[PDB]
């Protein structure tokens, strides 16, 4: 177990301090004559890189395509936020902005402007990628390679008719001047039949392959930028499209104090227990990915086909008895309500969440107030795709304890890979498991890791009988990965599993259960599992 | 290639308490009277996952105390009490870090059930002083073993008076176990060599017969033994410290002089800059000063005025071959000459004038620039005589290799690269600090023997950003000195040499994160972001050994 993978890029490594947003800043930069400087990189030779083409237009292409085609899609990392020796050509033009324009940007845009100047017209460039501080045979190769990328066989033909032309130039002699039967790995997309059925149309209709090249250069470059509301800079086109899983605009007035309030006390007030709305609100944001940042809570997308139904978010009986009531509430608070205000089911899936903890933890010790920022709308069922979301289900899910079928990793590193996918630090992950388990999360409640004796309550209980070393922890009486504490008398106490024990058995977090486990940290407890929750329910909140 | 990890080890992204928290102003509140009379109730209780030796965790305690602050390498500073972490049988002490678990870090419970351990079986030790803050987490000749207990002893830096004055101690618990040594001559393992060897037998057949001068011999080796990665004595909190001055800690005396308010700090700063001295002696002295410190033992640093004494004014990094003889002349001058006619009973030390002197320089460097920064200073560093130093315990602290100023001894372990990256580890410096010190060093002129070696600029004596800037323009070209000295050089396209640069600023333009780091400095505009980074990083430095006496 490596914890440092938690805290990769700390703000002690970044120059630019905590007060530097990039958001805030790409947005001065004129990209009308930003795109007349990288015209000028290009068309003007170096000693040391030389050219003597005329450009280094056909390497800034090669540069994105080599540089933003690492995008896997199994865990989303790689890709274009995330040659070696050549990106100094384009230093004569960072070192006029420095801060305001980062690197990922500048090499994609150099791209991008290359291809506009070899004479297309490309779809539209969007920045905000900020930068970190760290032969058959080949035809089936291409397309596997083109399938790790969530690319079809119409943006996989395409891309390879295109930066190769660098649009009936690749055509016309591929089965044009037709060959002696003695080119490459491709050639591929004439004798291949999946291929050779598609790259023939274009042969003759040449008005259907440049904007289709056009979409699927606009593809390889805002593949892991997220949802369109970090596309900064003047250039990003006003148009949705469908692999970004849109979500529409604010067309209704928001909630403020005295309706939040209401909402929040009206499902206190009917039916739904403490276990249900924290095993649905944490479902909805549970499926957010760091890197390519799409999926979490926004969108509302529980209630769709591709969520409501995996097997993380139980649908036999738990799910579907929840979102029938929260959807009942939407339905009362949308007639008569307070004003010529709506309120979409996206939030009742989370400020059911907070409500929900709002009802434990005063009833624990002590009573709080959650932070709740609306703002969040509900997408249709024809906007979202049952086919890319199959790549965002949980195979494990270490939190609610789910351990599914098909594991390469053991049940502990899953854990910790996930809380790095939502972006957590350890004492956050540590807080948020002892609350999760505590407050009742698990997968079919399962009575593991539930080292509290009253349910529904927000104690810090799971940090203190997992300390106790009275209890003795014996896998020898069970079978499968779970474990057993027996009692000091020999009687059965608890019970336990490799996510659990973990926080028990690894000094590098065992001290991290201490801070948590005292006796005066019980308010210190509750004030951080309401941080993280906080932070955990605000991933996917880009427009505040 | 190199590892920039080591050098945000513990950020606080992964400190579950907050960058609000303090471990000064809460472990100033524990009742000691009140602790000690818990750990009392924990040793004399069994329990069933590990039974007690005779029902008492008297012993464990001590060997426990020794196991955890017994391993303070001292060829590079590391280990010790401070940070590190029978894992198995810690858990035995947390039914009294339960009751705390804020006010109490696991090092200062460790060693105080060390300490208590030992006060529970009648023997009174010297005291105590909390304050280990918790970083969280990253036969028998005499050639046999009387050589080796030495020779492991001398790592730590314990003489051969507290080495056999330990092991006739935790063997004990004042004497016994040496009325058994010498009250019989028969011939248990790795001891005995107290009887043999005749270093080591000269002394303890001495202590049969005046069983008194081990007790107190004992306790100041114990004392020494648990507060040795401490650092200077301003850290020990709690009330349980003595009051008596020990040689081992470096002390320095206390105020007794009234300090410097912003109406004579800007005197004395306009006289520095005002006779004689250069920009590139004064920021050399204040460096050389300041770079002594160890922020893995927090011994060294600018506080004591040292640089004046024998084992520091007569190293070869802090060449003395006229730099810091000419240097340390002008500025004690000075500080006679504001002392006599002082405005009224202000009086200023030395170990000020040394720093003061640095940041006069770079207000002085920074405003040819073109900018106008003034640099914080805070006063209150006193003055350490001689007979306080201990000369023969600083020999530890001789740079071997020093990156910043382009030092290269001799018999390196590691590459001229690595030596860097150390050197800011032990300053407890960040990535971008490093480069800025690096850039701002080479630009300003403080280079051993001010060897061009790294000075990119061309009108030196002046704090540009030219390091950042000459360094990644591609239009020179590195390459090998024919003389094959370490070094390399850059030719322009014409053929011409223009710089010649090290392999210790080579690596800042060859690395993948040095690099990004180096363009984020290196960008147009963006000079008044590396004065500012500059004029904070010297602070910083300056402000190592200054924060924990205050």
């Amino acid at each position: 177990l490596n914890l440092k993978v938690l805290h990769q890029n700390p703000a002690v490594a970044d120059p630019m301090g905590a007060a530097f947003d990039y958001a805030a800043e790409v947005a001065t930069i004129d990209v009308d004559a930003l795109t007349r400087d990288i015209e000028e990189v290009m068309t003007t030779s170096q000693p040391w890189w030389p050219a003597d083409y005329g450009h280094y237009g056909p390497l800034f292409i090669r540069m994105a395509w080599h540089a933003a085609g690492t995008y896997r899609i199994h865990d989303g990392r790689g890709g274009a936020g995330g040659l070696d020796k050549a990106r100094r050509l384009l230093w004569p033009v960072k070192k006029k902005y420095g801060k305001k324009l980062s690197w990922a940007d500048l090499i994609v845009f150099a791209g991008n402007c290359a291809l506009e100047s070899m004479g297309f017209k490309t779809f539209g460039f969007g920045f905000g990628r900020v930068d970190q501080w760290e032969p058959m045979a080949a035809a089936v190769d291409i397309r596997e390679t083109f399938r790790r990328m969530a690319m079809n066989d119409v943006e996989t033909a395409a891309l390879i008719v295109g930066g190769h032309t660098f649009d009936n130039s690749f055509l016309e002699i591929l089965y044009g001047y037709e060959w002696e039967l003695t080119l490459a790995t491709d050639l591929s997309l004439r004798v291949d039949p999946i291929y050779e059925r598609i790259t023939r149309r274009w042969l003759e209709h040449p008005e259907e392959l440049a904007d289709e090249f056009a979409k699927a250069w606009y593809k390889l470059i805002h593949r892991d930028m997220g949802p369109v509301a970090r596309y900064l800079g003047p250039l990003v086109p006003k148009q949705t499209l469908l692999w970004q899983d849109p979500v529409p605009a604010v067309s209704h007035d928001l909630v403020g104090e005295a309706e939040i309030a209401s909402l929040k006390s009206q499902i206190r007030a009917s039916g739904l227990t403490v276990s249900q709305l924290v095993s649905t609100a944490w479902a909805a944001a549970s499926s957010f990915r760091g890197s390519d940042k799409r999926g979490g809570a926004n969108g509302g997308r529980i209630r769709l086909q591709p969520q409501v139904g995996w097997e993380v978010n139980d649908p036999d009986g738990d799910l579907r008895k929840v979102i029938r009531t929260l959807e009942e509430i939407q339905e009362s608070f949308n007639s008569a309500a307070p004003g010529n205000i709506k309120v979409s089911f996206a939030d009742l899936v989370v400020l059911g969440g907070c409500a929900a903890i709002e009802k434990a933890a005063k009833a624990a010790g002590h009573n709080i107030t959650v932070p709740f920022t609306p703002g969040r709308t509900d997408a249709s069922q024809e906007q979202t795709d049952v086919e890319s979301f199959a790549v965002l289900e949980p195979k494990a899910d270490g939190f609610r304890n789910y351990l599914g079928k098909g594991n390469p990793l053991p049940a502990e590193y899953m854990l910790l890979d996930k809380a790095n996918l939502l972006t957590l630090s350890a004492p956050e992950m540590t807080v948020l498991v002892g609350g999760l388990r505590v407050l009742g999360a698990n997968y079919k409640r399962l009575p593991l890791g539930v080292f509290t004796e009253a349910s529904e309550s927000l104690t810090n209980d799971f940090f203190v009988n997992l300390l106790d070393m009275g209890i003795t922890w014996e896998p020898s009486p069970a079978d499968d990965g779970t474990y057993q504490g027996k009692d000091g008398s020999g009687k059965v106490k608890w019970t336990g599993s490799r996510v659990d024990l973990v926080f028990g058995s690894n000094s590098e977090l065992r001290a991290l259960v201490e801070v948590y486990g005292a006796d005066d940290a019980q308010p210190k407890f509750v004030q951080d599992f309401v941080a993280a929750w906080d932070k955990v329910m605000n991933l996917d909140r880009f427009d505040v």
